[PDB]
């Protein structure tokens, strides 16, 4: 599925985002555009042997089982398919569980490079919430 804008905000409402660790909902909604343009089937197929999956671009090194990653911890214990579904259920609780084990929203790099220092806001401006 490609979300809207203000489809996912809500979406992302619903499932508690909003101010979770102290992270507004623009600066989620902010994350999945410039990780995956809002495509839940997005992929990225890294030369290190492991992949991004999904929306919000979640990695199988450390965070879900793909079977064919070295060094696998599987820390949100469940498959990586969960994360290419049209529902984003297990990517908001895998996301949860990212900042839950001590990183910030430094762990997604285009958060870091392209919403940190911005007027997150502008992301949910607009939106019936
Ligand atoms: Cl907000």
């Amino acid at each position: 599925k490609v979300f809207g804008r203000c489809e996912l905000a809500a979406a992302m409402k619903r499932h508690g985002l909003d101010n979770y660790r102290g992270y507004s909902l623009g600066n989620w909604v902010c994350a999945a555009k410039f990780e995956s343009n809002f495509n839940t089937q997005a992929t990225n197929r890294n030369t290190d042997g492991s992949t991004d999956y999904g929306i919000l671009q979640i990695n199988s090194r450390w965070w879900c089982n793909d079977g064919r990653t070295p060094g696998s911890r599987n820390l949100c214990n469940i498959p990586c398919s969960a994360l290419l579904s049209s529902d984003i259920t297990a990517s908001v609780n895998c996301a949860k569980k990212i900042v839950s084990d001590g990183n910030g929203m430094n762990a997604w790099v285009a958060w870091r490079n392209r919403c940190k220092g911005t007027d997150v806001q502008a992301w949910i401006r607009g939106c019936r919430l």
